[PDB]
């Protein structure tokens, strides 16, 4: 074989019923015809797994424990089924299409046991021993979890944003990893990836999931650019624990998850030049020692959701969080632009100054030429107790940087 | 079917003659195959056409009203059309080649009517009624618009950007469209979409065309990024309207149209980090009530054009101007480098002091740390009276900032 | 033909042992079908030439001379040789690959002689007249140089970074060329392109090479975007001379190249948004008059290598270089973060203050709003003799900023 397979044209199995056993089946393939990993300078290469456009079912896990294994499409499908599932249903033959489309793969499978929401993935990618797992590539197809289910909250089963189901899990260290132009929809989890290594995710529409992107565990020198992310008010857009010298560029990250960017004890890494909004505070979390990091360059807007079905859900959490939480060392915040849009009437806890940035724990945070415009009073920073030894400039008037200047340098914005 | 055609595999009709009705051909192939939108949860996946590399005539419009069609080739093809035009006629045959080429779409269509640059748009995208047509991919093709035509303005007909031809045009409603790595060329305009919801443009290459990207209409938390972009003085290089939640960066902008980005009424919205070079002022217009939005770690060059064919063209405004003109509330303009280079002979009007940043209306805007450089005396900042209550820091000296200081809070950089 | 060819399936020649050999037969076919270059408004639009995942060893080096010539793979096929060539030999039957993969070009050439590294390119893009080649793609397939060779300096040969080998080598001039989704490994120089205008090297990752990007001669409105970059402590990671308007951004650079960014004579380019990390000082050069540069909102780590097999090996340069070096007019350094960690007995030479960013020569630097966290004392902004007129905001201290006051505007960071 010439290592290139095409779902569709396998033999073994098909694809509109079983896709996972269907690509199982090639991987097995793969391994049978590449079993020696040193003839001629060479032996494994791997191969590449073709999703013609198509309406897939997958009902088993595919299991990936081989390095270069490129799975592509040719569409990321992506239609609003959020949107479809609110409007009412006696209008539904009418709509030119329901359902997603492009190269899908609809994940039929149940939700997972105790702390195994791996064992509902629709991708695993697991190994053990060395060396690290490397340059896997997902390109340009659609994962599709269908349904939310209800979770006893009261809401519409299919805004609940819950069924146990992730796009992709990577278990295992990896190296060199791609995900780039996919779509993710109607998932818990669209994109779940831990340990990572040189880990890139460039150019992906991951909306209408529970949470979109996680990293976790740790990771080094990856980068999340160029993709339109949106989640649900429960979990994260983007989320990275222990990782360093990520970049986090060039997104648009629209509503509802929780928060934008969430970081547990992330350290020297940079989330600047974003586009962000949320329907919630606490857009932006750098939390657990989360220090040494560049926040620049971003545009946040946090505003009221205008979608009636979603009106009065929330993420849990008042104004006094901030858009832009921090409780980690030496940070720096430049240049940032913070849109904040709240009705007075509706300002929890009653009657506070909403804050914009907030320094909770920590010191040497640099945090200079901010601009917040706001509708009402706002705390443009505001410093707790617990943090100190920060300088803060031209990020508000004296009134506008709640902070004690004993222990802080402070330069207030020039006024009138 | 599995949903994947080959323009140069269809037995109904041939793509050197007429692409366009091979291609609509293809497109009621797909319509007659998928009727049923819910079928085993799915109906409508959608399909993709191949274009191989190759020459192919349109002589007739593509409609495209499906949701999740791709369109690939497999090459851009962009050589400088303007260049060989210009070089002389008997030389020619010396050339190595002529022609762009790539996966090449030969718009062969006539100019359009009255309000109607829509008819000579080689590729249409537009639906009536719900949902919003969605995830339609446009992938690393050519867009050959051929030549340009006289417009009676005396100067050579190919340099007078003018065929009323389009590369695409999207009429409707969008959600997660994508343009990426595409080749556009010899075009009044590349690239039109109307109403559009997170649409992704990366990594194409549009030049010498009239207007390259025009998004018209409304839109939302769509994003232009990493492009490669050039136009012609008539037209715009990058330009939106009534835009919320727009990211432009990563984008090179080199010459010659009369703006590199142009906002009407936009808002929330992001224009950082690009390369700007223009040969004209006025390259970053924020216009009517285009507000609350980031300019910041921009490069804007201005200089003369030095390629003597269109020495002496011009976009109609003086330097007066400004390189960067706002008429808005609230925007946040950080950290910009501009370079001005202009003849002292040359400068129009007749012996004014050129203008970098300059408000014209609006107020609460906030402009700090941005660095000019240039071989004149300039006002880097020129706040005209009907526009009040902006801050602006360390963006020049009291000589460099005009601007009424009762109403205005500045803060001079520190000299000497 | 329908211009698109598969090195597999091509009859002349075997791609196992010789892919160069199969690659020129089948841009001979190319060149021979294409002869004509003006027939029906077209004539030449290139080809396209897949690689399957696969082995392929190349024993002639691949001459493309013609416009429009895309070269595709399946996998950039990464694995880090680097790692497992320090893993002891003994253990190498139990590890799950030894090799790189994907769609793989082994370089399987002798060193290039006197000026001529040129010789030792897998890829040699290069031809004489008019117009400029243009629009040739390299995508998504792997180039590797096997093995590294002793150099007399006494370390392992898989360390030196030495083997004479190029990935790709463009020698004319170019315009509208393509690098993305390329993998390169274990090669001496893994890109270099002379004279190139509006080149594109977006998303590719360039590890374990001895230098990887190099912009050489001349160039023009050229970007470099969202690479994984990685070189030896001898070469270039991003390297750039006689370049103007380039775009440095979204890129990960991580170790062990000399310096993360390098310009000789190169202006009105912006090096912005990048992450930064290397072992040694001399992180960002700008030289030979480089001016009028934006360096902004960058994120720079330096620390000690804590990898055992390369301890003690550095790029010859002292920590009084400084992080950021710039000789050069009127650049633009705003909103950076500098990471500076090195332990106190090892800081060459003995007992000096090490220095972040440093101007040489020059004059008009405007330098504001940087923060840097070390964790010793440190020189701020270090201003020679050499350097003078220049403003230099909130960067730091008096005692941080060693510069002279008389012909330098200074304002220090507040405190305490
Ligand atoms: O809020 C985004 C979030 O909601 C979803 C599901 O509805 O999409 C909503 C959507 O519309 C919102 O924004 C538009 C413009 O502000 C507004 O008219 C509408 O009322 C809002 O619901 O948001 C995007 C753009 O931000 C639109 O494409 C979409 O219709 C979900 O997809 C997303 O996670
Ligand atoms: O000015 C860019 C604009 O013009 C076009 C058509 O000529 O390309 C011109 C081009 O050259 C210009 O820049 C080079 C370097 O400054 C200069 O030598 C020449 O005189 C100029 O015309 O611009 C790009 C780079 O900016 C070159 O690739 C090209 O030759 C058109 O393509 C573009 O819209
Ligand atoms: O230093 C990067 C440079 O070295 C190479 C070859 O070893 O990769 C090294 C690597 O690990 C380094 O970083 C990790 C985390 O800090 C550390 O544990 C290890 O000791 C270091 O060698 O660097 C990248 C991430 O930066 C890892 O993927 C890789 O293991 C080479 O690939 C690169 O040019």
């Amino acid at each position: 074989s010439n290592n290139r397979y095409d779902v569709t044209e396998w033999p073994a199995g098909n694809p509109a019923k079983d896709i996972g056993e269907v690509i199982n089946s090639i991987i097995a393939d793969i391994k049978a015809r590449q079993g020696a990993a040193d003839v001629d300078d060479g032996g494994k290469p791997g191969a590449v797994i073709y999703l013609p456009p198509g309406d897939y079912h997958l009902r088993t896990q595919v299991l990936i424990d081989i390095s270069f294994l490129r799975i592509e499409g040719s569409g990321h499908g992506f239609t609003s089924s959020s949107i479809r599932f609110n409007v009412p249903e006696e209008e539904w033959p009418d709509l030119h299409e329901l359902w997603p489309g492009g190269s899908r793969v609809i994940v039929d499978l149940p939700a997972g046991g105790a702390g195994d929401s791996a064992a509902g993935a629709a991708f695993l990618v697991a190994r053990e021993g060395s060396p690290r797992i490397s340059s896997v590539e997902f390109s340009n197809f659609c994962i599709d979890g269908l349904h939310f289910t209800a979770d006893g909250s009261g809401r519409h089963p299919e805004n609940t944003y819950a069924n146990g189901k992730t796009g992709i899990h990577v278990a295992s260290a990896n190296d060199s990893f791609r995900v780039t132009d996919m779509g993710f929809v109607y998932l818990e989890n669209a994109l779940t990836i831990h340990k990572a290594d040189a880990l890139s995710i460039h150019h992906n529409f991951i909306a209408e999931c529970g949470s979109c992107i996680e990293l976790r565990g740790w990771g080094q020198a990856s980068k999340i650019t160029d993709n339109l992310v949106g989640a649900g008010p429960r979990g994260h857009s983007i989320y990275a624990e222990n990782h360093g010298g990520l970049l986090v560029t060039a997104n648009n990250v629209f509503p509802r998850g929780a928060s934008s960017v969430h970081f547990k004890g992330v350290t020297r890494s940079s989330v600047t030049n974003n586009r962000l909004h949320a329907f919630y505070p606490g857009m932006v979390r750098l939390e657990e020692n989360s220090s040494e990091n560049l926040v620049a360059t971003n545009h946040f807007l946090r505003d009221h959701e205008p979608w009636t079905p979603f009106f009065g859900v929330d993420n849990g959490l008042d104004d006094l969080t901030g858009l832009l939480s921090i409780s980690g060392n030496n940070n720096s915040v430049i240049g940032n632009h913070f849109s904040e849009v709240v009705d007075a009437n509706e300002i929890r806890p009653e009657g506070a100054t909403p804050v914009i940035i907030r320094l909770t724990a920590g010191t040497g945070n640099f945090v200079s030429t901010n601009h917040v415009v706001s509708n009402v009073d706002t705390q443009h920073v505001l410093v707790d107790p617990g943090s100190a030894r920060n300088t803060i400039l031209d990020s508000g008037s004296d009134t506008q940087v709640v902070a004690d200047r004993a222990v802080n340098a402070i330069r207030a914005t020039p006024t009138v």
